[PDB]
DNA sequence: TCCATGCGCTGAC
DNA sequence: GTCAGCGCAATGG
């Protein structure tokens, strides 16, 4: 079994990979938090993220997106979600995830040295993203494949309070899960949505009145 | 092509 | 022990 601090691509899983939950994404490795969208160690680094539409700030193009760090919200009231209601920190997982930028931790954002020598991110990508964005796949989480953070500051977002952002930039020789060679590539692997056991048959059943 | 609300649970300290 | 949290197969207005 791979350790939780393991960085770059989990053995056995290729990119195209897909889960119908986040539970599912965990148990294999790819993404340990099964809520969180950032996977990381405040002295280490970032291991793995997930878009899915939660940050309003996101900004996906595919090989190219700029991630919001988490945090800047109240969860008072046994909340997992919220809007940016305060300003976001330098703290935690976003530390985490500025520590993979190949460059000195900057408590005013900082760019990389050659940002391919950086750690590396593993990327999953989730429907609810496709709300915004046309790389999301249409049902639960697919697996994009590795990337790299160039660069990482913090402004102002859409609600007026500081968060940080990530620019992100894909780092894999196999093909984007979402471009015609990697719908290719995903057939001939013959690569299907997996669902818990006996989530289906449940679903038939459910699916009679 | 909605939006708000709590709850169980797991990883990081 | 405490807390964070890009969930959700769920539930209610």
């Amino acid at each position: 079994h791979m350790p939780a601090n393991h960085f770059g691509p989990i053995p056995g899983v290729p990119v195209g990979t897909m889960w119908r939950f986040r539970v599912q994404v965990s148990e294999s490795g790819v993404h340990r938090p099964h809520v969180a969208g950032i996977h990381g160690r405040s002295n280490d680094g970032a291991y793995s993220l997930v878009l899915a539409g939660g940050y309003e700030d996101d900004v996906d193009n595919g090989n190219y997106f700029t991630y919001t760090g988490s945090g800047g919200r109240d969860l008072s009231g046994n909340k997992r979600t919220a809007g940016q209601s305060s300003d976001q920190k330098l703290t935690n997982n976003n530390r985490a995830l500025a520590l993979n930028c190949h460059s000195p931790i900057n408590e005013k954002g900082a760019e990389a040295e050659d940002w391919r020598q950086g750690k590396p991110v593993r990327v999953v990508r989730n429907m609810k993203g496709g709300k915004h964005s046309k790389y999301a796949p249409a049902e639960g989480n697919r697996y994009d494949g590795i990337y790299k953070v160039v660069k990482y500051w913090p402004e102002r977002g859409k609600s007026g309070f500081l968060v940080w952002r990530y620019l992100l930039r894909r780092d894999d020789t196999e093909p984007e899960p979402w471009t015609r060679e990697g719908k290719d590539r995903t057939r001939q692997l013959g690569l299907t949505m997996q669902y818990p056991e006996g989530y289906l048959e449940a679903l038939a059943n459910k699916e009679k009145s």
